[PDB]
């Protein structure tokens, strides 16, 4: 055990430390939650955060790696933004005690070497083009899981498929953790916060509003049905200047082999420029 | 609530569930949790893994007995005073199927890996899930299976699993044939031949002191004066199964067909 500091942010990289007070900490009987994020934090993390702080007696650590087996080359792994003086005083703003902040080295010491492989899930949407993107993320979810060992993991809903592939994890390798989907945060005009949405220029960012348009009128064409539904969103996204949607689908709420019944998630990614957005919302077939 | 569990008695349970919440509990009251997982059909090596594991002051002993795709083994289990045996079924290891798995590093396409290319990657996911079940303080295997072995450290260690992995030595009938349930299956011309496999071993570790080559071909003389002996592969690498070093530890490792029986061993080697 290193020091810990209550009702003040403490800083730890190496994940020897984190383990050790998060240890220390679940015995003398807080709760600890974790928020794992790669930093350039927005009011969606801070959700997530607000979200674990109100767990009672919760001590709160939020993890921050910008992960390099989730990115595939050239290129996107050096591209990602990163605010590290931001996203500490955004943590320190919010009352939480623990940030997790380690090196690549001490994630990755021997490179690529015991991987987690995903279920099929992986090589679907956001997977398609980018076979081995999810096993990056399932990856370093367990490693951060194992660390820290907390009660409850905190993701947005607005990685969808993302949020589904790590309640595979959690259930097919029966770690002992409540994963928490917390709702999407938004602009005031529907658009999903983002660390892409500062690529957007103000014509993009305009133009942008459309995908949440369309998931909202999708949502409500749907009482008469999924090809209503569908046909709402695909229109408000044909009537966007520059908006390239990649797809746009509906599935079930587990988004696997099963076919969609009254529940389901309909999905969207699109680019606007380089820039590419996702979106998703809950769809209720037949229901007002 | 948590299941019941009476101390001093072998408690059965095969709900993972269950397990878990009877091993949280008992680590709660000053125990240390330690499993030995097994594959059932329980041999005296078995019994050497369970013997270690009870030595461990404040013990509780988990044996998981689990056929990744009976009465005398949990007797066997009760003879030995163990206190946990977990016996689940296949749907309830595996109850979404199979799904989200381990994905070995490249160790695993060798040696053993040849034959079996999936191999491991079946045995680090029912390994991890077991770990997760159960959380214990210690998790025991036998040397045998070496390469086994070095990947289970490989994941531990790749997932920053907080468990110590013990690797008790393997146990040999009383002409060095290491213990396996295969053994039964020789006829007594090949049951005579397989010492061939310890025998070269131990050669092979004794001409170390004359280098690396000495040894490899001290084992392979044994080898070759068996009949019925199709070696397989014969290799010394490091501890950790890469690149024997000029001098220093490594590891000899053989596998051999018998007949239909497939048999393997291993011995340390000190070079020089
Ligand atoms: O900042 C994010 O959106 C984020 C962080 C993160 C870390 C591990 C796995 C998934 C993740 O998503
Ligand atoms: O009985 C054994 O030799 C055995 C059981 C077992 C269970 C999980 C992984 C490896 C294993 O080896
Ligand atoms: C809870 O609302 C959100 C919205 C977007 C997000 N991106 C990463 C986390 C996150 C959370
Ligand atoms: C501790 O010695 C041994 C020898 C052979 C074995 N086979 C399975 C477990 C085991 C243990």
């Amino acid at each position: 055990i290193p020091a810990f500091h209550p009702g003040e942010l403490n800083v730890y990289s190496a994940p020897g430390d984190v383990a050790d007070v998060s240890r220390a900490l679940r015995l003398t009987g807080r709760r600890v939650m974790l928020v794992p994020t790669m930093g350039a934090l927005h009011e969606g993390h801070l959700a997530l955060v607000r979200a674990a702080k109100r767990v009672p007696g919760s001590v709160v650590v939020v993890s921050i790696f910008v992960n390099p087996m989730q990115f595939g080359a050239g290129g996107d792994l050096d591209a990602y933004p990163r605010t590290p003086d931001d996203d500490l005083a955004q943590l320190r703003a919010e009352g939480v005690e623990i940030a997790f902040t380690p090196t690549t080295a001490a994630m990755y010491p021997d490179g690529l070497r015991t991987t987690v492989q995903p279920g099929p899930l992986a090589a679907e949407l956001e997977g398609g083009p980018r076979p081995t993107h999810f096993a990056g993320v399932l990856t370093v979810v367990l490693k951060l899981l194992q660390i820290v060992r907390p009660d409850r993991v905190f993701f947005g809903e607005k990685d969808y498929q993302q949020l589904v592939l790590i309640r595979q994890l959690v259930a097919d390798f029966n770690l002992d953790v409540a994963v928490v989907g917390v709702p999407t945060v938004r602009e005031a005009d529907g658009l999903a916060m983002s660390s892409r949405n500062r690529y957007l220029d103000p014509a993009q960012r305009a133009a942008a509003v459309a995908l949440s348009a369309a998931l909202t009128a999708a949502a409500h064409a749907a009482t008469a049905g999924a090809q209503a539904a569908l046909d709402a969103a695909r229109a408000v996204l044909d009537a966007a200047p520059g908006v390239a949607v990649d797809y746009l689908e509906l599935r079930d709420i587990g988004l696997g082999p099963m076919p969609l019944n009254g529940s389901g998630r309909l999905l969207v990614a699109a680019r606007l420029g380089t820039t590419r957005l996702l979106d998703n919302i809950a769809i209720e077939i037949g229901t007002f």
